[PDB]
């Protein structure tokens, strides 16, 4: 019964592609992916959050960003919260996640296929992303 809320940031340049999250060698069935991530409790809104997370993080430059849509949810007695940014192009290797490496993936618009069930407030809209 406690608040949790994460930070995460995805990117997508190049061409169509995003620096995701899949199974590095691990998975047991199909393929499953997510979203970046880290902790959300160093800023005071939801930009001074993630806007600092930019340098402190990878330290990418013209990275340019906005925000696409942030969902909520909850569990049987919890509280999981999390954030959907979205960014538009960059210089360099972005950041999101820390023990998930993440991948340059080009496809044209992800969809809730390979995005696990679990994030249909956010994955939806994604879903003509």
């Amino acid at each position: 019964m406690k608040k949790l809320q994460i930070a995460v940031g995805i990117i997508r340049n190049e061409n169509n592609e995003i620096f995701i999250t899949r199974r590095a060698a691990d998975a047991h069935m199909a393929n499953k992916l997510e979203f970046p991530g880290g902790k959300i409790e160093m800023g005071e809104t939801p930009e001074q959050a993630v806007v600092r997370e930019l340098q402190e993080e990878v330290g990418i430059t013209p990275q340019h960003f906005s925000l696409f849509e942030k969902l909520e949810y909850e569990f049987p007695d919890r509280h999981i919260t999390l954030w959907f940014w979205l960014v538009e192009r960059w210089e360099g290797e972005p950041w999101g996640k820390e023990g998930q490496p993440g991948e340059w993936m080009s496809l044209v618009g992800l969809n809730a296929d390979d995005f696990p069930p679990a994030n249909e407030p956010v994955i939806a809209k994604l879903k003509r992303l």
